[PDB]
């Protein structure tokens, strides 16, 4: 057995705490005085690859592998994914990784991330969440999205799925939460990464979305990168999943110890909020660790060329290090880590969380054999057209029909005059209605209390009343509205 | 001046008419006795892709490479365009692609695939639409969806945007179409696959959505390929694009020679129709051919290791073969060939065709400078 074991380190841009929490841990690993649990001194080779040129990532790589390494530790984006792990399990080289678990089933790779579908789809369970909005983008896979439609499909859900990976622009932020909340969608399931989640939650702040009645059930493991003081003012329910529990005196050492690093040889020690992607990286370390120690115990011989060999000659050892991965028994600071045949985490304890007003509460957790265990009248727009005797300055003969109506039915509503000043015709050249029917076809109004002449072609677009009452197609108070015209 | 010029062929799954379309073109070139017309003699290399490992993807442009290309012809799609676009550049190795254009400007790659960006802009800047829907994918990129968007934008257009990429369950498009409907949603544009055109177009049929006051703009090359007949009984207005003009002499004399084949020795040539990246493979080899016969005239010298070599240094005769190749001007079957500095399609005309219940007529053509000219 080699005295001394090298691993190759592999980070791209926008990760600097998570190499310093690799260095940080290889040290912690290497200083230990006890020679049982530091039977053999461990060095990196860590490297900065770019996803967005495949060349370079296969030249970092290479490089990895002729250097002479034993496992790989190291992050991917969905465009440097597939390159990595094909190259991984090409050449038998185990491949430990903190970042999304990839969605096909492929060996050499271990995911150090647990997946949150099942615990999302408890949780959607227990708040029965019948009908909802699921805003998602494909940076982490696929899984998250099949499995929602998937269940969905199942249970005769109403998931309104938008994808908004692709937009640029906040205003499509913005016309997105209006429209949905003119369907009356009180509940929101943003699977995204931390920045858009930041971008959709602050477009809801200034939409004024977050009162009370809406609930937001965050599908990310960044519950700390967050920004959510603002909805937490505004009362709205938040859900949340973590896996870093601060009560784990693992943890708290692990804290107490990386604060006292000088800000120069580990930048962003002791500066910004732990993110959950260092405990995994940690957790990494203490996994190799592990896996060489028992491959080191059982007496199994361990000891590079080049990637592209036309008669690829993979590893005899790369097998036996694996499996020696995969079947580690570890406590970290993301709790217990057991892999599956797959690499896959198993035996999960994710943490949800709840936010309360005073601040964030541990609603409860989730398992993969517990499931999951707890710890425990709108205004309707009426739109009308200034025109008297029917409207004045409001007063007239329509404010007194839309008074009796909404007396009739049990609503509240709010009249607002068309911007316009037109009863509604369709361009022949853009198809574009206008006007009080524009309002209605387009969702911006529920019902025109005004005197709208009935006609063949307004008929085919929105539902008159008798003489009339207009509402748009397919609304909830088409007969109610009849029926107090009736009487 | 070598003597024989040796080239390379990548090709994907789904690929087999191109490929008998690669083979004959160079083989036509050959067969050619004129002196001046066939300076030299072309060879090519062909190697099936996976696409999806990029270790086999690396492995077979790693094997052309070694084994002495001048030129690469090959196909590419979202999940292997990075790879063999990042190791074109970084080994001034030219790649000559019919697939679509690359988002991004890049170096060392002659796309031949014209843009539906401009065509598409005018002709919604010419039918007023002003209110349309816009079911997309990313399996082409984001180029049409961000030109739409800006255009949207700059134009206070009400573009309602899907991206049906990721949906499996026909249902989904079904309740698409329902909910754009109920909106009084007249016009769309469906810039997908031809499978997932087929789909939408299916789905449309089956709830009726097809009369005579609905426009389908298809925004993508390939008119002939996609399953209208259901459509066209229904009397919707179509709208497609083609960049092979079936009256072209040269295509003419091309399918003239191609339907007479073996079926054997070149599958698919027979009882089968041409498609437009058919054709932009002859065109590339026709740019080919010219290129190096330029090479040749200027007396330009021209004359490998293996791909990853740190630092990696590139050839210096790749400038001269690239510059070449992007400075051809070539009538092919597409129409006229020329390129930017960035290897994309310069000069070139996009049929407009509007389909009619008697059948296809071609509407008008769209040109760069000149833009969108019915033809009434």
């Amino acid at each position: 057995f080699p005295n001394t074991i090298s691993i190759g380190g592999l980070f791209m841009r926008n990760t600097v705490q998570e190499h310093s929490a690799f260095r940080f841990a290889v040290q912690l690993y290497n200083t230990n005085q006890n020679t049982t649990e530091k039977p053999f001194h461990l060095n990196y080779h860590v490297d900065h690859l770019d996803s967005s040129n495949s060349f370079s990532v296969t030249n970092a790589f290479c490089s990895q592998f002729s250097r002479g390494v034993y496992a790989i530790f190291g992050f991917y984006d969905q465009m440097s994914m597939n390159t990595l792990t094909s190259f991984c399990g090409a050449l038998h080289t185990s491949f430990v990784t903190p970042s999304f678990p990839t969605d096909a089933d492929v060996q050499f790779v271990i995911q150090m991330r647990p997946a949150l579908k099942g615990a999302i789809l408890s949780l959607l369970s227990y708040y029965k969440w019948e009908k909802f909005v699921y805003l998602y983008d494909t940076e982490r896979g696929f899984s998250v999205l099949q499995a929602i439609m998937e269940a969905a499909v199942q249970n005769n859900w109403q998931v309104t799925a938008r994808s908004v990976g692709n937009i640029k622009d906040v205003q499509e932020f913005r016309r997105i939460i209006e429209e949905m909340d003119r369907r009356q969608e009180k509940r929101y399931l943003i699977d995204c990464e931390v920045e858009r989640i930041n971008t959709i939650l602050e477009q809801v702040v200034i939409l004024g979305k977050h009162s009370r009645g809406y609930h937001y059930m965050l599908a990310n493991l960044g519950f700390t990168d967050i920004l959510l003081e603002r909805v937490m003012h505004g009362g709205a329910n938040i859900t949340g999943f973590q896996i870093v529990n601060n009560e784990n005196p693992m943890v708290q050492q692990f804290i107490q110890r990386w604060v006292r690093l000088d800000e120069r040889e580990f930048p962003e020690a002791k500066n910004a909020p732990l993110k959950y992607t260092s405990a995994l990286t940690h957790d990494a370390i203490l996994v190799i660790a592990e896996a060489f120690r028992y491959l080191r115990r059982q007496r199994v011989d361990v000891s590079a060329g080049d990637c592209l060999a036309n008669p690829a000659v993979p590893w005899s050892q790369g097998i036996d290090i694996e499996r020696a991965l995969k079947m580690v028994q570890v406590q970290g600071m993301t709790g217990n880590i057991q892999f599956d045949t797959y690499g896959r985490r198993t035996n999960y304890t994710i943490d949800v969380y709840e936010m309360k007003v005073s601040g964030s509460r541990k609603a409860g957790y989730w398992n993969e054999y517990e499931r999951f265990v707890p710890f425990s009248n709108r205004t309707i727009v009426v739109t009308t057209i200034l025109e008297s005797p029917y409207v004045m300055y409001y007063e007239g003969y329509c404010v007194d029909l839309a008074y009796e109506i909404a007396k009739h039915v049990g609503i509240k509503y709010k009249l607002s005059i068309v911007g316009d000043g037109k009863y509604g015709a369709r361009d022949p050249e853009t198809k574009i209605w206008n006007g009080m029917v524009g309002e209605l076809v387009y969702g911006r109004a529920d019902i025109a209390v005004a005197p709208l002449t009935i006609t063949l072609v307004r008929e085919e677009v929105i539902d008159f009343s008798k003489p009339g009452v207009a509402t748009p197609k397919g609304s909830a108070l088409g007969t109610p509205v009849n029926l107090a015209v009736l009487k």
